[PDB]
């Protein structure tokens, strides 16, 4: 039933309920002759909408922020970019021309602008080490250490057992590593470990890319990683 790239012409989004008040949002994209897909997070706040990472650029975005509207019908208030990749900020211009207030750590603030990507506006104080947890509304997030990437953010949803490691866990199809150039191998099985000591209890696991399972991916995305470090 989870959406597939075959089923998302690029330019589509699809929301995909996962519990009472949290919804994964999938969008696709080109790149390289290929096509992808991509995950985000909805969390119900109240009466308002915290948004995870965008749908991978201005026009998904703007395709996502009309099709919370049309199904869901509570405002965007707030959005976390969980790292600086264009698949998690490419499309905060568009929120922020919204109203939508954008948030990312100062650590992937920096790397946006180095790397000439759109940069959230607010910068979210406390996850500058590994291990560092704070509240943000309806969800927890959590800093494991550098993997994906040197800044990648997971986030936590306590009432609902949903865990959302973004790019720094593949699913569990994906035996291959795939964008590491920004990525921390040496550091990813250890960062993944925090995650794991961190939220035992989770239930659900969705990953930056594909399809969502459970704790089992933090072992095989650990499997992964360390194939493609012994190449
Ligand atoms: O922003 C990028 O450069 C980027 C390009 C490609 C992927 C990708 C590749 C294969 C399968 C799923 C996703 C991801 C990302 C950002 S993490
Ligand atoms: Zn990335
Ligand atoms: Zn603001
Ligand atoms: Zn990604």
């Amino acid at each position: 039933e989870y959406p597939t790239v075959s089923e998302i012409p690029v330019g589509e989004v699809r929301l995909y309920q996962i519990a009472d008040g949290v919804w994964s949002h999938i969008a696709t994209q080109s790149f390289d002759g290929a096509v992808y897909p991509s995950n985000g997070l909805i969390v119900r706040d109240g009466d308002e909408l915290l948004l995870i990472d965008t749908a991978w650029g201005a026009k998904n975005t703007a395709a996502l922020l009309a099709e919370i509207e049309k199904q869901i019908g509570l405002p965007v208030t707030r959005a976390v970019s969980t790292h600086f990749h264009d698949d998690r900020v490419g499309g905060v211009d568009v929120l922020r021309a919204a109203g939508v207030a954008t948030y990312a750590s100062p650590s992937t603030r920096r790397l946006a602008e180095v790397e000439g990507n759109e940069i959230p506006t607010h910068s979210l104080e406390g996850l500058s080490s590994s291990g560092d947890a704070v509240r943000f509304g309806p969800v927890e997030l959590f800093y494991p250490g550098a993997a994906h990437s040197t800044d990648n953010l997971v986030v936590y949803v306590p009432s609902a057992s949903v865990l959302y490691g973004g790019c720094a866990i593949y699913e569990l199809s994906r035996t291959s590593a795939g964008n590491v150039a920004d990525a921390d191998l040496a550091e990813w099985p250890t960062s993944i470990e925090r995650i794991q000591q961190h939220y035992p209890e989770a239930q659900f696991v969705i990953p930056g890319h594909g399809l969502p399972g459970g704790l089992d991916l933090l072992k095989h995305t650990t499997n992964v990683v360390k194939a493609h470090t012994n190449r």
